Formats: structure tokens, C-alpha cells, sequence
């Protein structure tokens, strides 16, 4: 019948392929082949990976709370984050992870090392460390605990009424995070909503974020295949900050959820999008299980912006296109008499020394200042 | 500053569907690039008021 | 049975996928998705592709000359054949192709790249390369043309009896030219059989060339899964030059046919492999005829050297490993038709081969 | 001569946690390396005769 095409071909691979492949394993390779060929985002989550991936989805999960950056090629300690279990263990900078318990993780890529280290949320893992001072490996046990890594933080700007809001990833309380941050600073006159390079995920919070500002807007701007799945309604009009100047910063990374909160604002002209072109990932993926409770992840709908245009394969085309760099300066002698003389909580607010490192944040602040001047012209 | 890198934005199995100021003279100097940008924000703010 | 899993998966795909995919297209995207995951070299040709391939022939499609083979999940240029536009365009072995024209190469099949390069030679085409020791990729505008440059020459060394035969590529005339050169240049002794940068060629001519210098027996043993297709090529007793010294050179940009000549000699202690590790590409694939017009292509059987080792990924490890450069002729002072000392001093890997022939001559004389 | 590799195990080699010539010294001096390369060929020619 219809399965003739694949049933005949799979017979040849049973006998003529070199390494005596078993038909039981061939299907394991044919399924993975099919899904990867529908588009660039589908994937197969078999039984073994199914529950592990489901449990370790976006949010908090057990881990070590240690930043890995391959500083010295030996898994150096990059950042012992404050309050994380690794910091409870007293880990210090300069140490490197030659092995976890008995296996040289350096000979393996971080792809599986991260899986090994991120185990049960309670069962402690006896991490092994090596310090150059002591040739034999030291020992540091990192007790398990769900890692609380906030996705959104709000920090004032030292010399301006303008805030700075970072949005990397999306957690269940992204909207609440931004809203409470704004509540903490009731006198702000503009927010640099930096969602630069943030891939996406958790659409149910992007809609809330956009609704926090727009008053007419759109409820969920997607259609899908079946008519019942479309949800292109209007958003509610309970937005408190309906006239606060905004300038959202985007970058090639922003794909799906940062592409609908940025794009939604642009089509309502509620903000100024500053940065570089984006990924153009105009699709969503449902993780529908099948067979033996295994998620056959597949695209199910194509996001549409309010104007009706499509982001897929087109990007977000920021209004003010500017790429990363440094702000030029002209000087002949040191402003200070000497670097160590005449000079007679850092995260508590942005300072020009970090602004000058990133031209894009400077451009965002300039756009906010232009918005403020324009708004004052209406007095 | 000018673009330097060409990322892999689109891959295989992707979805489908003289007498005037030129971008060169805007690029060579930044002070004229930021003055035109500050006009774009004004246009956006104006369109927000219909 | 197991087919139930696949049927359920395809039914689920047919129910939820956005673009209303037809069943016929699912199978064309399931078979094609299986073979690529089965082995990099494999590929799938439907009715149209199979017919066009049957009509096609290795005639005027000279192409860029680039030869490509999968490695660590990316396309890498094994080596540009000598004299072809790719060689003259600066493409070097070990460069990872990223784009041909505007088509990104992430997860293509080797057949796709081969067909992309193939066509009317005069047609311009652009290529993007990633070099390990140079930031950011490159761009090459190359015009292709058919190549008729004879693949082997037996240029003699200037001040020593030793010959120098450069087997650039294994064409149909490789074994005849080498024998003719040796016959026409008698009383020469040593032979620097240079194979660096030789991507590969006909097996029939690799065994044909190895036959000259060997009399013992098995040259290359080819085995698959079943015994019927398993066969080996045992050299006959006709070995005109079974005594003279040899020293072959192998470099990271050689594989397949040049890797069975070097491997056959090494395992019979008939020569000294000098250079670096080899690329290690020694499998065999042919179109599967029983295909209901949808010809497929799989690695039926691979090559085993007479020692029992397989060269599929291991490659050949030379006896005397020495990397490229220039000989240190300095610090000893205050500061065409035949190989000359000027050229030898510009190629350390070739200087070592000559030295390894002098020791052979000394040991040969010492026995008398 | 140095191979194309730049770092390989150049930094943070560690691991391993005198009376014989080590590969480091052979790398240091080329004359000894040539002497060793001219002993391997002798072994090859010894094997061939048998």
C-alpha cells in the first residue's frame, strides 16, 4: 500500500549495509530522519529523553550554579554566582574541573558534561576539582538545589530618568518581574527594554508583557493550519503605562518571543526598535506526544504580526540600524592626573563607563532623549 | 561602525514567503548618522499621535 | 510490530503539521532523512534524479576539481586536484566549505555538493571557505574547464640516481606511465613515490600500480557483510622492480586509492611511508539497482589492508612523521626538467624522503 | 618544524597526577631526529630481507 516506498527501501538497508544494521534500530534512525527534514526546528524526543527533557524545561531545576566559559580549556571557574549551591560549597576562582567523579570531562564536550552535572534536584554530586597549587585533585561537594536564575532585572541609570530592563529567556513571572521593577521606580521617564539576542519561548508571557503597554493591541496573533487554532483577537485595555517612552534593543539572536513583543510594538508604533536585523523565526512548536509517551515536536502555527505581514524569513528590520561597537572619543592627555592619583553596588545603576562600551545602549538612550524632547514639545 | 560578520540566519529546509546625500557620506561620519536617527524617533512619536 | 511505531508517527505528522503535507512527500522526506542519518556518503535519487544520472556521464563536466568528504559533521575539501582551477584559486586541504553561491551547506549530502560543483565548466560559481588559522571565511570566484594534464611524470633528481614520480591522480593511464618511465630511465635505484594531495581514484589502477613492486600476495582485502561480495586483489608474480628502494610520501590530503598503494607497501615492508597522517577515506558505494526507479546509494563494503587494519577512519600513520616547511640550510654560515637542490631545500618532506633512500642504499650495499 | 596546530596541549597540560631521551629533546635538536629517522629505515630494510 502507501508504505511500499519505505518498506521496500528499508529491506535493502537490512542486508547490503556494511555494519549488520538491525531493523529494530533502523526505525530509530528513520523517525529522527523524517522530523529533521520537515523544517529547521522539529526534533524527536524518544522515551529515554522524553521525561528528562520535560522536567528540565525552562524554569528552575537542580544544578550546580556555576558558569562555564572554558577560560583555560580545562573548565575553569568563571563565575561563582552569589547565593548559588556552588558558592555554598565555597568554590574559588582559578580552579578547573578535570573530572566530576572518576571521568575526565575535559576529553568530552560540554554538551554531555552539562547533562552529567545537572542531575537530581536533591541527590548531591561529588564534584572533583584540581588546583595547580595542589597536584592531586581537591574535593568540593555541591549540594543540590533548584537554581533560581532571574531572567529580568531592572536597574536605574545614574544620570538619567531612564531605566534599563534586560529580558533573556522567559520565565513564568516575566510580566510580573517587569511590572514590579517599574513599580519600584515610579518616576522613570523611559525604559531601554533590552531583549537583545533573546531566542524566545513562553509566548503566554510575551502577550502579557505587550499588553502591559498597548491598549488595543492583539490578543494572540497566530493562525495555524486548522481554523479553530487561530486566535488573532484584540488585547485588553488595562495597560497602566500607555505613554511611557520605550526603545527595545534587538539583535540577530531574537527569534520567536522577542520577535513578537518587539514586532507587536513596532506595528502599533509604541516603541523604537534599535539594533540589528533579527532571526525571522515565524513559527511555533507544540510538543505533542505519540506512541510510548514520546514528544514528536513539530511546528503547528505561523505567527503573524498585527499589520498582517509575516516575520518568517524576513526579520524585524529595526528602525535605527546600528551594530555593536565603541563610542569614539578625542583626548590628548589623561583626564585624571594619573590613573592611580587625583581620583580621591556598581550594578545598582548603569554608569557611562559601561555605556561607552556598547554603542547600541547609547543609541537607545539617545532615542529616549529625543522622545522626551518631542513629548515636552506638546506642552 | 560597520557590519563584520555573516551569521547563518537562514539554513536548509527553511520556510518560504552625486546630487543627493548617499549612504556612504552618511556612513563615513557618525555625527550625521545620529542626527538622521534622531529624526526617525520623532517620526515614530508623531505617528503615535495619528 | 515495529512498523506500528512509524505508522503512528506519520499519522500524527499528517494530522498536525501546518502546511498540509501529502503522504507521498512524507516518504520522500523519510527515506531521504534515513539514508543521510545512516552514513554521510549515502544519498537518495528519485526517478527524475536517477534518470538524469543515468543520462549523465563523466565527459565535459570537468568542474572545479574540488574533492569533498564528510568529517565531524561538516564538508571538508580533501584536496584540489593538481592543475585544476581550485588549486590555482588557493583552496587548500582542510578547509570547511560553508556556502556554494547563496546556498548554505549546513547538513547537505556529499552527492548534493558534487552535483552543485558539476555542470558546464565555463559557468562561474562562488565558494565560501573557513580556514582554521584565518578569521572569518573567504570567497572564491572560479571559472572551470576540462583538464587533460597527464596525471604522472617521472622527473629525475639532479645530482643523485634516485627518480621522483609524482602520482597526482589515479586515472586510467597511471599504471602505464609509471612503468614506461621506469623502463625508459633504468639504472636509477631509489624512487620517491609522491602521493601528497592525491584525493583518490580508480582502485583498479591502485592495485595495478602496487602490482609492480610486490610479488608476495594479497594487496588489498575488501570485505562487506556477506561472503559473496567479499573479494581481495592478490598481486600476480610479475614484479619487474621488486628490489629497488622506495620512499612514498603521504599528506593529510590523500585518501582512498593513494591510501591503498601506501598501505599495501607499508604492510609488506616494501617502502617507507613519510609525511603526516592520511585523511582516511576507504569505503565503497554503488547505486543499488533494485530501487523501483528510485536509485539509492549506500556504503556496501569497505577496504581492509592486508595487515587486517581498516582504513575507514584510522588512516595510514607514516613511519617517519615530518611536517611541511623549509629545511634549516641557514645558520651553517654567517647567515625544470629535473629536480634540483633549490627545489628540494624548499620542501622538507621531500628532503626526508631522499635521506631515507640513502640509508636503504647503504644497507643494501652492506650485505654484499 | 612546527605542525599546523597552534595550541593542541600547549596550555594546562597538567595530568601525570630523566634517565632516557625524551621526545622533547629530539624535537629540540634536528640532527638527532634525523639520526633516529635513519635508524627506522634500517629496521624496515631488515624486515624486508626476512
Amino acid at each position: 500500500h502507501m508504505f511500499s516506498r519505505f518498506s521496500n527501501v528499508v529491506s535493502e538497508i537490512e542486508k547490503k549495509y556494511v555494519d549488520k544494521i538491525s531493523i529494530s534500530e533502523i526505525m530509530t534512525k528513520a523517525i529522527e530522519g523524517l522530523l529533521s527534514n520537515l523544517d529547521a526546528h522539529s526534533a524527536y524526543l524518544n522515551e529515554k529523553k522524553f521525561k528528562e527533557f520535560q522536567a528540565q524545561t525552562e524554569g528552575e531545576f537542580g544544578g550546580l550554579g556555576i558558569t562555564v566559559g572554558m577560560r583555560d580549556g580545562v573548565l575553569t571557574v568563571i563565575a561563582p554566582l552569589e547565593g548559588t549551591p556552588a558558592y555554598k560549597a565555597g568554590v574559588k576562582s582559578g580552579d578547573n574541573i578535570l573530572k566530576i567523579n572518576n571521568e575526565s570531562t575535559l576529553s568530552m564536550s560540554i554538551d554531555d558534561a552539562i547533562n552529567l552535572m545537572r542531575g537530581k534536584p536533591k541527590t548531591p554530586i561529588q564534584i572533583t576539582i584540581v588546583r595547580k597549587n595542589e597536584p592531586k585533585p581537591l574535593v568540593f561537594n555541591i549540594i543540590r538545589d533548584i537554581i533560581k536564575l532571574p531572567s529580568v532585572y531592572v536597574k536605574k541609570i545614574k544620570e538619567t530618568p531612564y531605566l534599563y530592563v534586560r529580558v533573556s529567556g522567559f520565565d513564568k513571572n516575566v510580566t510580573k518581574s517587569v511590572l514590579e521593577g517599574l513599580k519600584a521606580n515610579p518616576k522613570a521617564k523611559g525604559i531601554v527594554l533590552d531583549l537583545r539576542g533573546n531566542p524566545g519561548g513562553l509566548l503566554n508571557q510575551a502577550v502579557g508583557l505587550s499588553n502591559l503597554f498597548i491598549k488595543e493591541g492583539v490578543l494572540v496573533s497566530q493562525k495555524g493550519k486548522n481554523k479553530e487554532e487561530s486566535l488573532e483577537y484584540k488585547a485588553n485595555g488595562r495597560a497602566p503605562y500607555t505613554n511611557l517612552p520605550i526603545a527595545v534593543l534587538v539583535n540577530g539572536g531574537s527569534a520567536s518571543a522577542s520577535e513578537i513583543v518587539a514586532g507587536a510594538l513596532q506595528d502599533h508604533k509604541r516603541a523604537v526598535i534599535i539594533g540589528e536585523k533579527t532571526f525571522g523565526k515565524g513559527s511555533v512548536q507544540m510538543l505533542l506526544p505519540v506512541n510510548k509517551d514520546e514528544a514528536i515536536k513539530i511546528t503547528t502555527a505561523r505567527y503573524y504580526l498585527p499589520s498582517g505581514r509575516t516575520i518568517q524569513a524576513k526579520g524585524i528590520t529595526p528602525d535605527i540600524v546600528i551594530y555593536p561597537g565603541k563610542v569614539p572619543e578625542n583626548e590628548n592627555k589623561f583626564s585624571l592626573k594619573e590613573a592611580d592619583l587625583k581620583h580621591h553596588e556598581e550594578e545598582k545603576e548603569v554608569t557611562p563607563k559601561m555605556i561607552n562600551d556598547d554603542i547600541q545602549l547609547k543609541t537607545a538612550i539617545d532615542s529616549l532623549k529625543t522622545w522626551s524632547i518631542v513629548d515636552e514639545k506638546m506642552d
